[PDB]
């Protein structure tokens, strides 16, 4: 399946294993392609976006870095969306230091937010939302904890961006 | 609208303001009958069960007591439901000491949790959940808390409920 | 809050109890006004339609006659249609011989099914599924139970509904 | 039921009859308080936002003035809502000029664009869906039609709300 | 993935991208076998049926015949759906000349609609939500629009059909 | 795409092609890896839980064994989740014995149910609602039908998955 990437910070594509208000986490088998059940949310929670990963690149945990697909509706999980940085969450658990980019889909596809340029665009409701978030929505897991430093405006997601992509390349 | 009321700990009404799996907090405004939008949840949260309050009762807060009733299903707000008790949830906010009764609807409405008998029945993983819930659902709205204690069986729930008719009555 | 009433069997009001797909049947307390929660349904079914009830007539249980409101939508429970009629329901259960009125939405309404004139304009898959939720949705239920006759086109509906109108009146 | 009215530009309560992404209209029979379903959207559309009016109010078509309360929530009809202005549209329909002012939810209840001081902070999009949304909404409807004008900003919202309160006083 | 396809006109395949009621419009993108996010509804609305694709066809576009699939519920996207012709939506845009195959599922799968056995016995309703959905979809997207002219009988829908497989055969 | 499988009895994979709620029957060509529409519920009717298969399995009628993964939430079909058994539901169709694999999602997953150790443990109520399903979900269905015989533990459900493994083995 996988084998496209456009890795553009402003026409970068994201796969989409979460959906937008669903507690349900899914991660995707690159080798088989199946969509795996990673878990289901302890608490009465559910992601403030979509969640996913940009194909062809290295992460700080040896997976393809994580991505965070804001709008105002759901994408199906497993689907693809061609997307736009913004930011970067910066935030620490029993893994490691974690990065998660901050997107939003590319105009040709929905523009509703299309004025948010920067991280700094988007209101301070929905930054604290999913902060917010992050740093709970692993509370009742044992062993298991995050704890959010802050966000970054779009430069510093490109460069968290370009050192995942070169990363992968070597 | 209000004028009914049975106040057995087995088979008394709570009216529904809030539903399972949703994220927006109604109040009735017992004058007007009217259910009155108090807030949407700050966070990316639901509550864990349905959430009420049983008539003709007056709480710690001066308000009638309130009371979480549990089921698989949602039930509409403005909507009555008899229940009975299995429990109670004690905890501490910027208010004072809140009581939270735990309750099921009879089963001759919804049997599926017909064997709860006490508050102890209920699963680890649902009474951790409503826990959390309550101990960071308020997290991102300044100037406000909760700090939970824990649960009491159903034993210590009548007691709560019993002094909350009699208070009301007097 | 009830006072308005329509009896026209082409501009007859029903009070919807019951949402369609909706698997949580309500009962409205005429006295309060109250919206109860009746029950769950025991099995693995959702209502084949929107179920509410005739007001100010008397069917052959003493409760206003029942009506189901067919449409592709599902109306809130507690909310009001003005509907016309197309045919009725014979059944019997456990408490006596049932009549169900078969409704659908005025077309100033709803127009989708405005070509429906009958009973027999109806699709035979929508009828056998709600005459097959009937004769099923009460199986696990104790002491409860169905035998659904069959469907009587609208000539027929028109008479049950004008004696519960008239038993209501004396 | 409705005897409570607040008529503050900044803390209007709003009686929601439609919620957003619902295609099925609802109308509040003050006298009975029944929510009266009034149609289902003949095309395949949705609202664009939650729909109500303001109590104590007589607008341009001698009921009471109209308002659209924007939120990324869906309120339940039948519920009431403190809100703020933010601007009003103005179009044209079968029945004369109609006005429908722009609303949000008070902070202390949803602050999720607490940012959006006047019509001009909402974003382009969104109000071009509202106004693509109205401006089509009906065209299937016989007889029926709409011509959109334009936004104005709040302060020409205040004066639309106080011209509809004195209205109703005299 | 796909190599399966079956192409009677009464047992053909539609291989669905859109879900029903979905604003979300999905593409398959046949080499890599990924649901690709193409798009979010400008507007207020949502698709009046399941829409999706014939393979191994080529359409007037270049692209696979499109064929929307008629039903009650809202089919997954990306699952294949086996369903059969009863007529075809003929419309212009900023492309060219579009074609849209009317379908419905064999009844094996879902015989709801059994009765239809060509474009005339849908309902007006239905088609006029259709035609209008399609007229006004894309009036908010730059550079982009649609003139529908009108439906066509079974009988010329099977002929487009064949005339699409045959361009792909040579 | 399938090729992963894990086979322990406590942590077997399940690959869902119904989601929980849904009434919609899919079923996956392992050739294609597509997910085919095999039909819509004929009655008013939706799974009682989430319903798949395991991998690299032979049961009694040819095709890979059957299996239900029971949890509160609805799991996407087309999502393979890793799940333990408790019980197996022994019944008789037109075809021939059927056998279904009772499961749960593995406890690192989702811990809702992880007091379930045996099928004794899941409450009457869900076990009866399941059973009646099953026993009527096929009855408007044209020759077709279903004999429900009753549950067995899970050792017993150990056997049936061992022997469907080597029946696939040779």
């Amino acid at each position: 399946e996988k084998l496209e990437v456009s890795h553009d910070a402003d026409s970068l594509c994201v796969v989409i294993e979460i959906s937008k208000h669903s507690n349900i986490k899914y991660e995707l088998d690159k080798e088989s392609g199946a969509l795996m059940v990673d878990r289901v949310l302890y608490g009465a929670q559910n992601y403030p976006a979509n969640y996913g990963f940009v194909p062809n690149t290295l992460g700080s945990d040896g997976d393809p870095v994580d991505a965070l697909v804001l709008s105002d509706v759901a994408f199906q999980a497993g689907s693809v969306v061609k997307a736009r940085l913004v930011g970067v969450l910066n935030m620490e658990d029993e893994s490691g230091m974690d990065e998660k980019l901050i997107a939003l889909p590319i105009d040709k596809i929905d523009p509703t937010h299309s004025y948010v340029k920067d991280i700094d665009d988007l209101s301070k409701h929905t930054l604290d939302k999913i902060k917010h978030f992050f740093e709970t929505y692993k509370d009742l897991e044992p062993n298991k904890w995050v704890k959010v430093k802050g966000f970054e405006n779009k430069e510093s997601a490109i460069k968290v961006l370009e050192k995942a992509i070169k990363a992968y390349q070597g």
